[PDB]
């Protein structure tokens, strides 16, 4: 089993770009998918990206996810940053039980 | 796929017993496994119920879950109700593709 760390909070401006990662403490980090989640305070966890890389259908493109097995970690970039994308975001993945793991969370700041 | 209604927001006092229930829309509730997450502002979502009844280590008695196929549902129960019991809950289940869906979370108010 393992756990997902991320930096608790980021902040960069309109129309630039920012990247938050996940770093797996165990095991490595392509043996299982990684999702993420935008959540606004009072609202449920939304899928911005899924099974590592995968937009669902109405999420922007300005979303992409990475896999870099070289540091173990998962990356979320937001380029063009809106303040409408200002909330927190949480990686997810699998234990080899299919246990949910979720990451700490990172706060978003839009300055 | 589907989606996993739950109550906003509910209320009632220390030492009381509490249902929060996820109804499913689609298939039935059994065909997957529903988990019930714990969150505080700030807060990631922290398990305490998995594969619909399970409580993982460290988790009190005071929280079970259920599922009731006749009303095509889930249910968490707070027996006992503590004020640190105050957060929001989440039910979480999967679709046929192994895509998370989440409910939209019921505020625990303690009296």
């Amino acid at each position: 089993n393992f756990m997902l760390t991320q930096p608790h909070s980021v902040s960069e401006s309109p129309g630039k770009t920012v990247t938050i990662s996940c770093t797996r403490s165990s095991g490595s980090i392509a043996s299982n998918y990684v999702q993420w989640y935008q959540q606004r305070p009072g609202s449920s966890p939304t899928t911005v990206i899924y099974e590592d890389n995968q937009r669902p259908s109405g999420v922007p493109d300005r979303f992409s996810g990475s896999i870099d097995s070289s540091s173990n970690s998962a990356s979320l970039t937001i380029s063009g940053l809106k303040t409408e994308d200002e909330a927190d975001y949480y990686c997810q993945s699998y234990d080899s039980s299919n246990h949910v793991v979720f990451g700490g969370g990172t706060k978003l700041t839009v300055l």
